[PDB]
């Protein structure tokens, strides 16, 4: 599988966590338009966070 | 389009946050076999962040 990925714009951080939720819980998706979300590493700063797939390119 | 969903199974934050990023910089994805994330707000809870796709489920 493909292991790096390479940024294709700049993307600042909101600060959101992800969220703590019950079974039986009823949630709104908030935002579908912008996509799809991973886990990441950045090989470049260290970091580690969510990032939006359409933000990135195999590398 | 489908605007509530229902948690078929519970799940504890990790406390990630998302990542700021550079045009160019490099980037590994991690844990690719748990699935996409997706932002979602709680009705019951009233707090907002990323939730695992394949936890939830359409609902009324």
């Amino acid at each position: 599988g493909v292991t790096t990925f390479v940024a294709l714009y700049d993307y600042v951080a909101s600060g959101e966590t992800d969220l703590s939720f019950k079974k039986g819980e009823r949630l709104q998706i908030v935002g579908y338009n912008h996509g799809d979300w991973w886990l990441a590493h950045s090989l470049t700063t260290g970091q580690t966070g969510y990032i939006p797939s359409n933000y990135v390119a195999p590398s």
